[PDB]
């Protein structure tokens, strides 16, 4: 095990946002991760009517960011090299609207100042979560605003919370797809802080450090999860078309306090994002919209090629794997 | 054959401390601009809406079939949402990053039109790009969901409102010194050659100036003390010669689309996009600077085949480059 969480087949023709007086709910998930990271707040809100949600990482001072987008199905807004917030949401491309709610709320907080240096920058990424439920409800401006309003320092709701409400893994065949969640992990090493946040909605499965498939591609007929490569290789061996459902992505953030140059931060982002092919397999496929944000608060100076980015990247890769395993738990 | 008005239209300094959207009962206005371009391209509609209280607006290109797209983004200040390789609409808007919300209004309206079908193949894909237009007016009003929805609702086949209309309402050029910045507009141009159709749409909000085919600066960097415009390079070279810091204001971009009916592979379409986008350094100078958020969408409706390197993309790119220069001059007229 763990116990199966099959998504089950969606019921088509379900209601959308116009059918409801949508009430934002503060997401608490299955448990709260507590950590110490001054200047970073996290909020998560959902609509039970979906169920679908949004998770917002708010860094009020603004933070330098690198964006690494992979796959054929990325859903991204802004992708800025400097952000006051990162907004992760369900609802496919429709859920990018949640980031507009964050942006608008930040503008209002700044008393509608619009000097170029005062622009409030929100980058948003989405997962397609419509197959995992029987409604067309999407995260909207009101839900992004709610997630920001619910944001507090040093807390993250694990599991079915915010953007993770209806995330799912293992999409060779929808009959074997399982609900994941969102996950976070945190490490402090001296003054160095690393926070990983992930919403895995992959076509692939979640894999632990022993190589065990722990979430996704669960066959009710056998009681066992299978690495998708075994399904693909048997399709090719039998000379029949392989199958896989569209509507997949993993959207993620690494937040650190270590000062990194733009080149270091971008190389760091690419290394950490590639590392996730250990815990999610396959990963970075044409079916996926994989988007990682690497964010630094530029607080700590560590003592032409960067050993510091490489070493920090290796550690952050482990924090991110732990976050993926929390999402699949 | 575009007769650009020599008369200055300096933006002037803003009055700031201006209020935001909810301070107003905002009614979308259908933008008519100074003149309507009429063109024959079935399957392509354009809508333009503005708020007088900005003034600011959005321009939406609606292609209900969906169309293969290449995005070419240059500079350090791009404001882009979606950037999809297949789009049902392109939304160009003011309001800097806040104006990307207009595209959410278009997306939501299209989802409602599809009766909330959400199959992956049924997703309604809208790519949005923005200009910073807050220095050209006082209010913090931005294109919002309602304005994007209005622009989509106002979309008319085969028409485009030239000038101060939609996203072009508060576009401006020539930002070495804001005292010399002039209002531009939005512009479009269209050519048919045999069965080939090319539509260019542009919203030039550049740090640079608009330049005609004779090399004359026709919009931006107008010095009211001398009654003439000149190329920004004169300002930059004088700064370096005097050993003082150069100056240039932030908040600049040119956002554009080239729509054609010629079938092109993804590789051809991306190469075509890069060629046409680079070509715009002829009509906008400087261009593709770190101060700019330049974003071009190259869209094909994949209707006609022309009879490893693409002569067709190169030839079509050369002609589209001229259509785009005409569109830039319509914006500056
Ligand atoms: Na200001
Ligand atoms: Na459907
Ligand atoms: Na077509």
């Amino acid at each position: 095990d763990p116990a199966p969480r099959l998504a089950g087949p969606p019921v088509f023709g379900g209601p959308g946002n116009d059918a409801f007086d949508l009430a934002p709910v503060r997401s608490t998930g299955r448990e709260m991760l507590r950590f110490d990271f001054p200047g970073v707040s996290i909020g998560a809100a959902h609509y039970e009517e979906g169920p679908t949600g949004a998770t917002v990482i708010h860094i009020p001072a603004g933070a330098r960011t690198a964006v690494d987008a992979r796959g054929g199905a990325v859903g991204l807004s802004g992708g800025y090299d400097f952000n006051h917030a990162i907004c992760l949401a369900g609802g496919a491309g429709y859920g990018l609207e949640a980031g507009a709610g964050v942006s608008d709320a930040l503008l209002e907080r700044l008393e509608y100042r619009t000097g170029f240096a005062e622009l409030q920058l929100v980058s948003s990424a989405v997962i397609y979560d419509f197959s995992a439920r029987s409604t067309a409800v999407y995260p909207d401006k009101a839900l992004g605003r709610a997630a920001l309003e619910f944001a507090v320092p040093g807390e993250f709701p694990q599991g079915r919370a915010g953007a993770g409400m209806s995330a799912s893994a293992g999409k060779v065949d929808w009959d074997r797809t399982e609900i994941t969640g969102q996950g976070a992990a945190f490490r402090r090493l001296g003054d160095v802080r690393i926070l990983a946040v992930v919403v895995p909605n992959p076509v692939g499965v979640i894999v632990d450090r022993a190589g065990t498939v722990v979430r996704g591609n669960y066959d009710a007929q056998t009681g066992v999860r299978r690495h998708p490569v075994f399904d693909y290789q048997e399709a090719f061996a039998e000379q029949v078309p392989p199958v896989t459902e569209a509507g997949a992505a993993t959207i993620s953030a690494i937040v650190t306090n270590v000062r990194m140059s733009p080149v270091e931060l971008n190389q760091f982002a690419k290394q950490v994002h590639s590392s996730m092919h250990r815990g999610i397999q396959p990963f970075h496929t044409d079916m996926d919209g994989d988007t990682l944000f690497a964010v630094t608060t530029d607080e700590i100076d560590l003592p032409r090629l960067s050993v510091n980015a490489t070493a920090l990247g290796a550690i952050a890769s482990e924090v991110m794997w732990d976050a993926v395993l929390e999402a699949g738990k």
